[PDB]
């Protein structure tokens, strides 16, 4: 598509919705007394999940991947809970344009000071049920019902679907799967990792993610070095992990775009953005 | 200053305000029937910020995608026309920007990352955007009140004055701000290709907040016509290639008339808590001319 190809489309539809969207889950957060925090784009540090860079008065900065390390800044400020409606950079290849990637996007990230992971899901799921309720009365179509989902543990996934990508094509309810080695940042206790990834179903996949969080350096450091990244992509952050200033916390990201694509029912989440960022696809506009 | 430093700060109650005012705007905007956009960060194409008397002429950071030169918002106001030409009829976004101003912008005011509110309407005249922005900022200032229990500006309008007249009589808009005791407009700026001018009249405004607070909001009505914009891209020695499928979505009669405005969301925040920097009102400081720590 060309520039006025891509300003032809029809979209109104999916604004509409995703305005709707979020006014419900903004007023969610803040009658539940978070904190809105502004989002923030360049910082030496990021989220490892290589973070396209740039220089700013000389110093390298990395484009934000996810602002899931300021989240945990945030807490050690003294915050409590807070929100941000916070934009991503990640530039995957032509092999992850799926339909539900996009190298731009924009999650509701949201943190919490001394939450365990069974209140955030509980959270999360009074959330995504209010607002499927909504969603009928916006769309007059039918959406899943539960008030809560199934929690699958990761191996259980790999075991009876082969896949989370499979196990999402299955099932016609939201689902958890829970228990799933990842970053540095989630934290793993007993060998049990605390974390939490919401699958909607029809094949639609992920559409929020997160867990409790490590906050004490050693355990930090041996992680980041045990995953053979170098500390000092992370410096200003451990050294206030090294102060013993990070707080225990839980938390999540809510993809905006993955919500409005199942809400409308588009095929492809390029349909829900006026300006799509296609993976493996640079921009026209 | 430092990490640890940072995250010593004492900045509950700003961030306590802001979350009031994000709740408040956002609220005045949907209950007006716009749709809520999400930002986006890298495209072939943002805003020059120049001509522009406010600005020393910076240019945009830029990083590859896909081998591609991308550079980061500087503003969103491109993409708010091309919202409109799709039809949305009346939108705002949460924008972030990146502008790597020099230290000489270090002034208590700039940050080089912040978030503007920014909307646009179709079809709307700079009489309707300066009213509208009036009665977001009366009912703001009233809530603040509350929030506060300090006492804030009463005025329903605000004064209009021209920009010509603005530097004559005081020099400069900072110290017009300095003299004022009420928010004022100041319109009719020579600027960027995208604001409307006519027989040699600028149908955009500036609103300034009293007591050196400076300027808060910026917007105008817009230049939709392919052959106009053109012109006034190439008078000031801007490059079309800088702007190719935007001027091809204009070339196709497919950009319509509009006005619109971005209002500083941290630049408010610091009003209302009476901060003398803005840095104070920012969890992550991002100070001109100075790589942020965190
Ligand atoms: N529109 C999106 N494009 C790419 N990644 C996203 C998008 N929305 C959310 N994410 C993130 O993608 C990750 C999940 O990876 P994947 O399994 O490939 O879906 C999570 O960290 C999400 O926060
Ligand atoms: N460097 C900055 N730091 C904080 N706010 C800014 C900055 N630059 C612009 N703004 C705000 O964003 C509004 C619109 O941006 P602009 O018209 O480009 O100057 C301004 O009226 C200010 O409220
Ligand atoms: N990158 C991610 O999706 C991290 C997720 N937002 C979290 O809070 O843990
Ligand atoms: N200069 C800018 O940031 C543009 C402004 N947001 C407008 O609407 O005119
Ligand atoms: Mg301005």
């Amino acid at each position: 598509m060309n520039a006025v190809e891509i300003i032809s489309r029809d979209i109104y539809k999916a604004i509409d919705i995703q305005t709707k969207i979020l006014d419900y889950m903004t007023k969610f957060f803040t009658d539940r007394g978070f904190k809105w925090l502004l989002p923030i784009m360049l910082s030496p540090i990021t989220d490892p999940l290589r973070p396209a860079e740039v220089d700013v008065y000389g110093v390298r900065m990395r484009l934000t991947h996810s602002m899931i390390l300021h989240k945990q800044l945030a807490i050690a400020m003294g915050l409590e809970k807070i929100f941000v409606l916070s934009p991503n950079i990640r530039l995957e290849s032509r092999r992850k344009d799926d339909g539900r990637h996009s190298y731009e996007f924009t999650q509701l990230d949201f943190e919490i000071e001394g939450a365990k992971m069974k209140d955030v899901m509980r959270l999360i799921e009074e959330l995504i049920y209010g607002l499927f309720r909504k969603a009928e009365e916006w769309t007059g179509r039918e959406f899943p019902r539960a008030r809560h989902f199934k929690v699958y543990d990761y191996k259980d996934i790999l075991e009876e679907f082969g896949s989370d990508e499979k196990a999402s094509m299955e099932m016609e309810e939201p689902f958890w799967i829970v228990n799933i080695p990842r970053e540095f940042y989630d934290r793993e206790e007993n060998g049990v990792w605390k974390n939490y990834d919401l699958i909607l179903p029809y094949g639609y996949g992920e559409v929020s993610s997160g867990g409790e969080r490590e906050w004490e350096y050693e355990k930090i450091v041996a992680k980041i070095r045990a995953a053979g990244l170098k500390e000092d992509s992370f410096r200003p952050y451990l050294e206030i992990a090294r102060a013993g200033k990070l707080k225990p916390s839980a938390g999540a990201g809510i993809g905006v775009e993955r919500l409005v694509r199942f809400i409308v029912g588009a095929k492809h989440i390029a349909e829900v953005q006026p300006f799509p960022r296609v993976p493996g696809i640079p921009a026209v506009i």
